């Protein structure tokens, strides 16, 4: 899939048995998900936006299906208004920018 | 140019006679620039990211030279830690996501 940028680049994801919609976000170093139930141990973490900072729960080695592509990585969960797939996961699904 | 996402997708911009580095940011609807001197009138604006909101100055129909591609559009100036080229300007340089 090629994707133009006239609308937000939103994709379907499956994480922890759940279907979510998420933003492909070349500006995000990290993947950040809205409040959800993920199984397993987590670490405290703080990440910075535009913005200020939010407190998130850090989860390592999480399987996530992004637009029908499987990828494993660190997922962060916390009070983000929008699900963000950052570059740690974008590189796993072979995502490039072209201009 | 094609650009992988193993590093931050940073490009050179010329805006208001000045050279800057900026992040190609598919997760940003707007272009946001660190405090700088831009000539002419502006409007007050508030923009939300992760962490909260920042007060910005809104400038319309600004000429921006992104990686040797000329584009005109709305640029926002305010206390962002990184220069962001959002989708309003990404569509002007024929920027697509490929995976
Ligand atoms: C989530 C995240 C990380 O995990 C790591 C590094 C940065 C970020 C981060 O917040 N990145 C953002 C750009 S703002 C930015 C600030 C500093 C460095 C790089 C980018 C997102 O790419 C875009 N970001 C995605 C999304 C984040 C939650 C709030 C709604 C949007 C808002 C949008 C945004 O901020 N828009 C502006 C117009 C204000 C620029």
């Amino acid at each position: 899939p090629q994707i133009t940028l006239w609308q937000r680049p939103l994709v379907t994801i499956k994480i922890g048995g759940q279907l979510k919609e998420a933003l492909l976000d070349t500006g995000a170093d990290n993947t950040v998900l809205e409040e959800m139930s993920l199984p397993g141990a987590w670490k405290p973490k703080m990440i910075g936006g535009i913005g200020g900072f939010i407190k998130v729960r850090q989860y390592d080695q999480i399987l996530i299906e992004i637009c029908g592509h499987k990828a494993i990585g660190t997922v962060l969960v916390g009070p983000t208004p929008v699900n963000i797939i950052g570059r740690n996961l974008l590189t796993q699904i072979g995502c490039t920018l072209n201009f």
